[PDB]
């Protein structure tokens, strides 16, 4: 890879400058090359390799959806094969993103994961990226199945493992709801996963920590924006 | 040039449709190909072409300036070469896009525009793409003359063949007054060009277009911001 040549170390601290630039592909170049260096992450890397790909894939996924818009109303005067084809272009570039986060997951990071906090951490990555495939697939069935078993199996470690106000655990049930709302054509599991969820962070908040009371704080006021939309 | 296969006709139309989906990378490389069709660009597609590279060289301007900022203060702990090395890959990369720009102009636009405002558009283009260049100089005085050359010939165009209103002339004249105040050490110069331009373009307001009044009356408001900011 390109960044063979490059210190871990170096990589992690030119991921914080890309970071602070906002150039997230190189950003995402970084931490791929820190991954593939072949040590665990830390809690701390582990958060900027999925800030970094979350930005590059947001950026894709927006665009995508300005051009599915278009070619949509398109087929509602003939203009030619044009949108199509740009609509692809841009397709095919967000599943390569997503085609190569899944390949880190799957070939570093989930094999190697023993703690609760890094093992949920990258299975709700997992299930998140097999959710921004589902949203542009047309073997979509498969693809689908693949996001639920991703996230059900954090879901089931992190109940067992961490606390109901765990930023991660809250995040992790925050993106399963909305799975199941918009993919999985399951709107009543949605809002009963986001209430019990936001319920049971409620009466956890007398054991939160001051330093992720922000994190959890605005993931239950996430919670709460949905389940005003949905009900 | 990978865009060699396809219709102008086809690339404009995706120049037109990145823009939308805010792809301006996309949007540059489709509007590089069409100029390299060999024809003149129109109205439309000069804008197309500009706004594409402008915010290209935006966003490498952006992230070149939060990089440099934090490599001043660390020579003011030492941490190693990375935030040089990454400083200067940002920077590298932001040339080479001033380089392509300035290539398009010299290689094909510039020569064959003989009307007035296809040609102030592309010098000034010529004289913007040469400040960002100086912006990041340490040969800084060949780059600088070089932009001063390209925006002079530009006004004395503009001054002779179009009305003070006139967007392009009002964009020029901006631009030029803050490469004499950001880039030239020319303080002085920049306030009584912006002044000048100011007082000339309010006595011509009634002859200005319904059509142009927007941008025109944006662009005079950038030459009283500045003013305000100068004095
Ligand atoms: C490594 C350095 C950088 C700067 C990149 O870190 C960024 C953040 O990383 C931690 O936050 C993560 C975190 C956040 C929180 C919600 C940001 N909170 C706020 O906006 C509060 C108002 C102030 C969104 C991200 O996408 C990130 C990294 C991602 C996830 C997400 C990851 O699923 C795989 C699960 C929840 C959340 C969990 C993991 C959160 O804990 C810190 O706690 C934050 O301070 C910090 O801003
Ligand atoms: C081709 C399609 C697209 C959508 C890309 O066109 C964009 C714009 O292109 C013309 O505006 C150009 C223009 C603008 C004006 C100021 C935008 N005005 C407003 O925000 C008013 C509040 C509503 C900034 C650009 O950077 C652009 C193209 C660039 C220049 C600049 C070019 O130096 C080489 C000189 C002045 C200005 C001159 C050239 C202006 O005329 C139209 O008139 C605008 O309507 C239109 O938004
Ligand atoms: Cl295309
Ligand atoms: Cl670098
Ligand atoms: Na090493
Ligand atoms: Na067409
Ligand atoms: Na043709
Ligand atoms: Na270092």
């Amino acid at each position: 890879g390109a960044m063979g040549s490059m210190e871990r170390a170096s990589l992690i601290q030119k991921a914080k400058l890309a970071e602070q630039a906002e150039r997230y592909e190189d950003m995402a170049a970084f931490m791929k090359g820190a991954v593939e260096k072949g040590e665990e992450l830390s809690c701390e890397e582990r958060n900027l390799l999925s800030v970094a790909y979350k930005n590059v894939v947001g950026g894709q996924r927006a665009a995508w959806r300005v051009l599915s818009s278009i070619e949509q109303k398109s087929n509602e005067e003939e203009k030619g094969p044009e949108v199509r084809e740009y609509r692809e272009k841009v397709e095919t570039e967000l599943q390569g993103v997503c085609d190569t986060v899944l390949g880190l997951l799957d070939s570093h990071l989930i094999k190697e994961a023993g703690d609760a906090e890094s093992r949920v951490f990258y299975l709700k990555m997992k299930g998140d990226y097999y959710r921004y495939l589902a949203e542009v697939a047309t073997d979509k069935k498969r693809i689908i199945d693949s996001a639920r078993s991703a996230y059900q199996e954090a879901m089931d470690i992190s109940k067992k493992e961490m606390p109901p106000t765990n930023p991660i655990r809250l995040g992790l049930a925050l993106n399963f709801s909305v799975f199941h709302y918009e993919i999985a054509n399951s709107p009543e599991e949605a809002i009963s996963l986001a209430k019990t969820t936001f319920d049971e962070a409620m009466a956890d908040l007398h054991t939160l920590s001051e330093d992720s009371y922000k994190d959890s704080t605005l993931i239950m006021q996430l919670l709460r924006d949905n389940l005003t939309l949905w009900t």
